[PDB]
Parts: C-alpha cells; structure tokens; sequence
C-alpha cells in the first residue's frame, strides 16, 4: 500500500471505502480518504496504490474522475452505473510526484499499436463531434480522434485515426470530404431527398477517396477537407475574366458542351476597379479541347417559338464551350453571346444585333457588322 | 438556434444548424485578428443571426417610397453582383421614408461624392426573358463616382437616373 494526495475541484459520488482506482479497468488500488483543506475546494483524496504501479507513478501521471453521463451528449456511464464511480489514471514518464491535481475529464489516449494518425485542415469543424466516423465507400475504417485550433485563429486542425488493416488506403492524392447534416434536394419537374445515413446525421461523418496510383501517406501528413463531395471533385481549374455576373452563381452555373454539363463555375468575385473574375472546374475528359483560340461565351435562355423549353428559362444564364486548336491555355476571357461571332479565328469585320441570314450587326454609334467565315 | 427552411428560386436546400444547436440553442462568435483581448465582464452585443453580424459599412438613404423594398431582402447590385443589403426601412414623420444599408468593405472606396444610387426595376426583356429578375422584384444599383467620401445618399428613381448626373444636358414622358 502507498499514499497519493490528489486535488479535486469536486468529488461527487466518491466514498473512501470503495472507489477502486482503475487503469484501463485493472484495479491499481483504492481511495484511502477524502477531505478538504481550508474550505477552498482543494479536495485532497488520499489513495492507496499497489507497489507494482508505484514505480511508474511520476510527475506526468494524470488522474480523473469517471462519472455516469446521461446528459444530452453523453452515454459514458456503461461501467460507472454497474461498478460505481471509479477513477481513471494514465502513467507518465515524469520524474516523481506525490501531490497531484485530478484532470477535469477523461483525456484522450493513444493506442500504442500500429495505426495511422493524420491531420485535416478545415476552416470550420462542421457537425463533427469527437467520435464521428470515417468512411471508405460507406465502410467505416476509422474515426475522429480529436480537434483543436491552430495557433492562427483562421483555421481548425483535426487529427484522426485509421485502423491498421486500412493503412494502405490513404494516399498522398487521397481526398477527404465532409458528409454530415441533411438538406433538401429540390429539382425542377420533380424532386427527391436522399443525402446521408442516420448515424452520419446524428454524429457527423467523413468520407474519403484514394487514387489508384498515388503513394501511401504517413506520419501525421496534413490533408485538406472539402465541405462537400462536389467541392472535392477532381477537375481542372480555369480562370475567367467576366463582363458582369448578373445571373451567374458561384456553384450553380454550369458549362455546356454538345448539350451536356461538363463544368461548373466555382468562384465568383469582384476585383478592384470594377472587374469581375471567376474560376471554374472542368472534367478532365474535355480538358484536351482547352487550347488557344478556344472561346467561351455566355449564352442566354432564349424564348424559342417552336420548342418552348421551360427548363432553359428556369435555369437562367449558361455558358458554352466551342473548341479550338492551338497550345493549351488556362486563362480565358468570356465573350457576350451577342459578340460570339466577333471573337472568332476567321470573321469578316466591316464598318444592333440585326441580321444580314449571312451575318449579323455587331454595334451602332457608325455601323459595325460581321460576316461568317464560311460565307466569306 | 432554431431551424428554418431556406427556399430559393429554381431549387432549394435546407441546412441550418446541428442537432444540439436546435435542442439546446447555441451561440457562435468570431474574433478579428488585430483587436485587443477583452476582459473583466466586458459587455457585448448579440446579433440575432450571422447575417446581421456581418461586418459592413452603414449607409443612410432617403427614399421616394418603399413600395417593393424589403428591410433585409433588397440587395445592392454592382457589375451584376450583390455587394450590399438593405437593413432598415422606416417611415419618418412628414411622409418621408428613410432606410439604412450595409455594404461590403471591398466597395466602400467607391462611395464618394457624385456617386449616385438608383432603384432599378425588373424589366420585361424581349430577348432574354429573365424569370429570376421578375421574381426578385425591385433592386438598387451602384454607379461609382469621384470625390470626397460620403455616407448619406438620396436614392433616385430609375427613370430620372439620367437627370441626376455630373454632366447632362437639361432642356425645357
């Protein structure tokens, strides 16, 4: 038997007789006494310890009181209800100490086995409580270990755990995205609402994808979290100088080609001087078409006399791809749909959208007009 | 705290808060990088929503009439983009109507003398039948000028925009 004095702010359901000290549940000893000093909440608990553990008892040895927790966010009364309020400890590699302060709660502990620990940077936590679950193809393969705030106040650093048997799945190019919370997915001419699983909503969750060819990540390698699966899409980025984003929306405006969506505007910002600039994501399958003399034009939903297309009207403005030939390029200037004929590799320009059809008027003031290259 | 629906035109999604935030209510707070640390029971002001907590500059407006204007839905346009949002809309004695608006700092340098603000109206375009414009209703517009910074403005009707200009040839609908 030994003696250790621990300082407690509070000592709720503790009796000197039976408060068996546990280290992952193995009894290290029992409390000898509970008392207080000068009525200042310095609840001194004298504890008996088996001499086998006495050697490891050092300065960094942490202690805490476990307790049943039937609160709104807590179920950790699995053992305290049956075995009573015990206390938990963690040995430390300090030098030595006999007078201690109990930690307020149970601290997070690291398993010594071979697992993987990695860091996610995120501007915000989202609905990711400690214990939220990590998925690969909706198969749980690890969980959230802890979260904290980087020294700068402009971000959040989460550190998460991955089981041994899946340590190969995490690559350098692997992408993580949040899956948590539930919304409605309203679409025109019909709608359906399926987002996530029940646990994913009660607790929050993460999912991740691994490229086939990348190398395996390791050793607390940082990663970036994407707020949604869509933002995690692997597509190429394109910078756009715009006339004006009257109808444009940062994540709803698509890119058309051959009638199909290939790209999606991502960012839409105002630069000083009144200039508007955006950036867009494109599927790789079309990136080879992005070359010099490749023009991008904002189309407008037209009031077709023949095929009254409601969806086009509802969607509003939309871009268009029209491939060209030349060197690859990544910066583009968007042209108005009216002036599409003007910004062409071959066009007959002469010196307001009226036809000529073999051509169209470009502008008035003096009349500037254009003729197609094939009719040239 | 609490949960609502966020209905938007041509599609909608409803995500506001976390389960605990709804069962119990919650507060969130942001800290500027440069300010000094508060201490010792220092008072603070609570904003009902994240939107009302936005850090933007305030502008006083004398209006003709707030027929279609709404206190927290009417935006400010510039180059096709929303930069500002009307915040307050009130009737003064004598029949005068006055409001106040928030603006993003990124545009505040453009707020100067001979900078006019005009109420635009959703036009029935023959070519590009723009449904969203019709649904939105009335909207303001920014048109920068040059001069000393100022914070009080008089809104002009869209019809009379040409009239209230630095240079215009006025002769004697």
């Amino acid at each position: 038997g030994n003696t250790v004095t621990i300082d407690f702010m509070s000592a709720d359901g503790i009796v000197p007789g039976r408060t068996p000290v546990r280290y992952q549940g193995v009894e290290v000893g029992t409390v000898q006494d509970i008392s207080l000093s000068d009525d200042l909440r310095k609840i001194e608990v004298k504890v008996s310890i088996k001499s086998d553990m006495k050697d490891a008892l050092r300065e960094e040895t942490q202690f805490w009181l476990v307790t049943p927790k039937a609160s709104l966010a807590g179920v950790s009364g699995l053992d305290a209800l049956v075995g009573g309020n015990y206390i938990g400890m963690m040995p430390g590699k300090g030098k030595e100490q006999d007078h201690f302060v109990a930690l307020d709660t149970q601290p997070k502990y690291r398993l010594d086995n071979g697992d993987l620990m990695i860091h996610l940077q995120a501007p915000d936590l989202g609905s990711l409580n400690s214990g939220s679950l990590v998925y690969f193809r909706k198969i749980p393969v690890g969980k959230v270990y802890d979260y904290a705030i980087n020294p700068n106040k402009q971000g959040v650093v989460i550190d998460v755990l991955i089981e041994r048997r899946f340590t190969d799945l995490v690559k350098k190019g692997s992408r993580f995205w949040n899956v948590s919370g539930v919304d409605a997915n309203v679409s025109i001419s019909g709608a359906k609402v399926k987002l996530e699983s029940l646990a994913a909503l009660v607790n929050g969750a993460i999912a991740f994808d691994s490229p086939e060819e990348s190398k395996p990540a390791e050793a607390e390698d940082t990663f970036g979290l994407y707020e949604d699966l869509a933002h995690s899409q692997r597509g190429v980025i394109i910078k756009l100088e715009l006339p004006s984003g009257a109808g444009l929306t940062a994540d709803s405006t698509p890119l058309m080609y051959q009638g199909l969506e290939v790209g999606q505007l991502t960012k839409l910002d105002l630069n000083p001087g009144g200039k508007v600039t955006g950036e867009m994501t494109v599927d790789p399958s079309v990136v080879t078409l992005l070359r010099e003399n490749t023009r991008i034009e904002l189309r407008n939903p037209k009031l077709s006399l023949s095929d009254a297309n409601l969806s086009a009207l509802l969607t509003g403005k939309t871009f268009e791809l029209v491939p060209g030939d030349g060197e690859p390029r990544k910066e583009f200037v968007v042209v108005p749909g009216e002036k599409a004929l003007l910004h062409e590799p071959d066009v007959l320009t002469l010196t307001a959208g009226q036809p000529l059809q073999v051509g169209q008027v470009i502008d008035r003031k003096t009349f500037t007009v254009a003729i197609e290259p094939q009719h040239r």
